[PDB]
């Protein structure tokens, strides 16, 4: 699709919106055959995302160079409710099989959103308009197994509903560890089983009045190493919405709670985080002229456990803030704009803002500059830990960014520079034991994206620079790649639709906990190649395979952690 939601909370056409955007839905996934929602962001601009070692394992996803926990996640719009307890957002665990689409805008949206959204936004989407019930599931090279049953019927006039069921599991292959681990070692193969339950109810007062209420949940277990950690999360929605032809309103509401637990082996010794957060917001659009204008309130209730984070009591945090949202378009102009305050029951008050203005100086060819300020809240531990410090201020930033996006020759691109310093970063403070806010970056970057058609080859491919690095220090920071090329080559031909996709992983400097002091090391970096094919043996039913790493390239986005190798999946579909 071409029109997102996401940049302001209400539909509007993406070349509306002057933030670079990217948008994937879920017949992209099935024909990328992933299995996991890193696997589907990690083929986009701007994401880094590492991880120790296969599915189910710990990961964390940068952008643009980013700290990790720079990213707002949303899923239907609410804040990440894995993110609540670490101040910071690891997909690993969300089950892809409900990603139905994804919306992601890079650069600054707290104007718009709160805290987070610093290096970009990422919009999970779990609803679907696609009426019928499908049955698949899927086979592969590590006891890879899934099945799952889907199905979307009508009730009556004005009611539909929803129903869906997964469950997809694939015991691992070891990833040895190194630094951590210790002494003995861990000769296993470190599985992950997620299972799934969905179900959502849609109802129109009228043409224009419409309501919801969703309910899901997963159960998590994936096994690690240097242990097993069981996971169980619950969200619930429910809201209003009237969408007429000038107006447009929302009211919504989300609670979801989560049980994090590691044991094990085998009770006593092991570290339970529970969470709750709660979600209500209120959001009104108008159009009004060729440009809307918009304003919300979005409150959050997030209260944790004794025990939680590795911290004493419980805690109870909220946070209200209130923004404003403007577009409009002015002949050859654009201007696009948010401003938010928010209120945040430990730091206080904390304002921000972004404009950015488009000229479209040549049928078919934009410039755009941007301006945006962002937060990242302080976090628990930070807080309240045992080195902990309850008067932090949040974590600030700036960023500029100027753009040139054209279409030439049957060719659509684009092309960003921006800059991003970062202030107030909170770090701990070894003289007193501490976290004070002090740090400085600075992020230098640039995305350079384009898809064009040749034959019935479809070209997808994207690039980026990423220099980011310790403004005070000047030295690059870790876990981050600075450059990434990845192309996805698709076409179709006798009935079979084919796909290639590469990836370059840049070189990154990372560090070597095996072993006390903790070394930095230097990658070198890949290039991957997966490929995929499905085939439509009938109308009904669809089957696929998959070579994933189609070479056998060993390497690893972290070091000591080892990744899968060249995985081959079977798959199918049978929608009725
Ligand atoms: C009704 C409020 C519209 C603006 C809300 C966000 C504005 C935040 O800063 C924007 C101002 O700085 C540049 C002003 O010129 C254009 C503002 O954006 C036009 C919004 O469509
Ligand atoms: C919706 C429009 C919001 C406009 C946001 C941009 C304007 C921000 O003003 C300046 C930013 O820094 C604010 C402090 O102003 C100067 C502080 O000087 C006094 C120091 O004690
Ligand atoms: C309708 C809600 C309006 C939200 C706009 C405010 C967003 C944050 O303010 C703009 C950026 O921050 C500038 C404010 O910072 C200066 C604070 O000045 C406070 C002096 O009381
Ligand atoms: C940084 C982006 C620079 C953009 C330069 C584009 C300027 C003009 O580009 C296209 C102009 O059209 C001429 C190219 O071929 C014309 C095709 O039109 C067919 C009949 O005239
Ligand atoms: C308007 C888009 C800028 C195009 C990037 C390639 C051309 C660069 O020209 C000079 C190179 O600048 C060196 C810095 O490179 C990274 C800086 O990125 C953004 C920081 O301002
Ligand atoms: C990119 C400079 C040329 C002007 C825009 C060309 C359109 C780019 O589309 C292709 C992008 O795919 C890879 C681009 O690599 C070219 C630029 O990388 C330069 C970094 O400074
Ligand atoms: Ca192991
Ligand atoms: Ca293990
Ligand atoms: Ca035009
Ligand atoms: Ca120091």
């Amino acid at each position: 699709d071409t029109l997102v939601v996401t940049a302001n909370r209400f539909e509007q056409p993406r070349s509306t919106v002057l933030a670079p955007t990217t948008v994937v839905t879920r017949q992209d996934i099935d024909r990328w055959q992933s299995t996991s929602v890193n696997d589907v962001l990690r083929r986009l601009p701007g994401v880094d995302i590492t991880q120790n070692g296969g599915s189910g394992q710990l990961s964390s996803i940068f952008i643009r160079g980013t700290n990790a926990s720079h990213v707002l996640v949303l899923i239907d719009g609410v804040r990440l409710n894995l993110a609540g307890v670490s101040g910071s957002a690891d997909l690993s665990q969300f089950p892809i099989a409900l990603v139905q689409r994804v919306e992601y805008i890079r650069g600054p949206r707290s104007a718009v959103y709160g805290s987070d959204a610093i290096g970009g936004v990422v919009n999970i989407i779990t609803t679907r308009d696609e009426p019928g019930t499908e049955i698949s599931a899927g086979w592969g090279s590590n006891s890879y197994q899934n099945y799952d049953v889907s199905t979307q019927q009508q009730l009556g006039d004005k009611t539909r509903v929803t129903l869906l069921g997964d469950y997809a599991h694939t015991h691992g292959y070891d990833v040895v560890a190194y630094g951590n681990t210790g002494t003995q070692a861990q000769t296993d193969n470190d599985g992950f089983l997620s299972k799934t339950l969905y179900g959502a109810l849609e109802h129109n007062f009228t043409d224009a009045w419409s309501g919801f209420v969703r309910g899901y949940g997963y159960d998590n277990r994936t096994n690690y190493d240097a242990d097993t950690r069981k996971l169980y999360s619950q969200s619930w929605d429910a809201g209003l919405r009237y969408n007429g032809e000038l107006i447009k309103s929302q009211l919504i509401t989300s609670y979801s709670h989560s049980k994090d637990y590691n044991y094990d082996p085998h009770d006593s010794s092991a570290t339970l985080d529970e969470m709750k957060q709660y979600t209500v917001q209120w959001a009104n659009n108008v159009i009004v002229g060729h440009g809307s204008i918009g304003a919300g309130v979005d409150w959050q209730k997030q209260t944790t456990t004794p025990g939680t984070g590795y911290v004493e009591d419980g805690y109870d945090q909220r946070n209200t803030g209130i923004y404003l949202t403007g577009l409009q378009q002015v002949g050859d102009f654009t201007f696009e704009g948010a401003a938010r305050s928010d209120d945040n029951s430990q730091f206080g008050r904390h304002g921000t803002w972004q404009t950015s203005a488009g000229w479209e100086f040549i049928e078919g060819y934009r410039f755009i500059a941007s301006y945006g300020t962002s937060y990242k809240a302080p976090n628990l531990g930070q807080l309240y830990g045992f080195y902990g410090n309850p008067n932090l201020d949040p974590e600030k930033s700036k960023q500029w960014e100027g753009a040139f996006e054209g279409l030439t020759a049957g060719v659509n691109w684009r092309i960003s520079g921006y800059r991003n310093d970062v202030s107030d970063l909170i770090d701990y403070d070894d003289h007193t034991l501490k976290y004070y806010n002090e740090g400085k970056a600075r992020i230098k970057g640039v995305e350079a994206t384009a898809n064009f058609d040749t034959g019935p080859l479809t070209h997808t491919v994207s690039y980026d620079y990423v220099d980011a690095r310790n403004a005070i220090t000047d030295t690059p920071l870790l876990r981050r790649a600075k450059q990434q090329v990845k192309y996805q080559l698709d076409w179709q031909l006798y009935d079979f639709d084919w796909g290639i996709t590469y990836q370059y992983l840049g070189t990154r400097y990372d560090k070597d906990y095996s072993s006390y002091p903790y070394q930095t090391v230097k990658m070198g970096g890949v290039s991957l190649w997966d490929l995929a094919v499905a085939y439509p043996v009938t109308s009904h039913l669809t089957v696929r395979g998959k070579i994933a790493n189609l070479f056998d390239k060993d390497y690893e986005t972290v070091y000591g952690y080892q990744t899968a190798g060249r995985e081959y999946t079977l798959s199918g579909s049978y929608t009725f």
